């Protein structure tokens, strides 16, 4: 049942429910000649959402909101966006405009200032070192360490062991890294390990790009980066 790339033209956007108040956005992007479908989360906190990640740009995150209005009809109060790049807070303009209060890490708003991207508002100061983790509403945010990029986050929902791996997970039918330009291939075994030992109960693991999975995704990470 979950969408892909055949599935959603770009600009529009689907949600797929996850779990209790759980549900994952998947949105698809075109890079010149590269077209990609990509995920985000959305968790429910008593009578408003959290969302994680734009859905790729203005227009996608445009899209997002009409359709979370469509389908859940709960307001998006605040966000947080996971790696600097134009994928994850591409649109953070576009919630800014709605009035989500929109967050990350410090070193994510330093990054994204620096290639010239869309900055999320506010910082998530607890998160500096690998290993830093911090609850926000219904949700843990880690910093496990430079993967995909030096400041990637991944967001775990306790109630129902839902982890949202974003671009630091890869799915089980992609066997290589994608974009590795800001990339730490080195440290990236030992940043999942980190997520394997912290999250060991966690059932449901969302890539940043494909089909949901279990934990069985760390460790295909892994072997696909060596
Ligand atoms: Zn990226």
């Amino acid at each position: 049942e979950y969408p892909t790339v055949d599935d959603i033209p770009v600009g529009e956007v689907r949600l797929y429910k996850i779990g209790d108040g759980v549900w994952s956005h998947i949105a698809t992007q075109k890079l010149g000649d590269t077209v990609y479908s990509s995920n985000g989360l959305i968790v429910r906190d008593a009578d408003e959402l959290l969302l994680i990640d734009t859905a790729w740009g203005a227009k996608n995150t445009v899209a997002l909101l009409a359709e979370i209005e469509k389908q859940i009809g709960l307001p998006v109060t605040r966000s947080i966006s996971t790696h600097f790049h134009d994928a994850r807070v591409g649109g953070v303009d576009v919630l800014r405009a709605a009035g989500v209060a929109t967050y990350t890490s410090p070193l994510t708003r330093q990054l994204a200032e620096a290639a010239g991207n869309e900055v999320p508002a506010h910082s998530l100061k607890a998160l500096s070192s690998s290993g830093d983790v911090v609850r926000f509403g219904p949700v843990e945010v880690f910093y496990p360490g430079a993967a995909h990029s030096g400041d990637n986050l991944v967001v775990y929902v306790p109630a129902v062991r839902v982890l949202f791996g974003g671009c630091a997970v890869h799915e089980a039918s992609r066997e290589s890294a994608g974009n590795v330009a800001d990339a730490n291939l080195a440290e990236w075994p030992a940043t999942i390990k980190r997520i394997q030992q912290r999250y060991p109960e966690a059932e449901v693991v969302i890539p940043g790009h494909g089909l949901p999975g279990g934990l069985e995704l760390l460790q295909h990470t892994t072997n696909v980066v060596k």
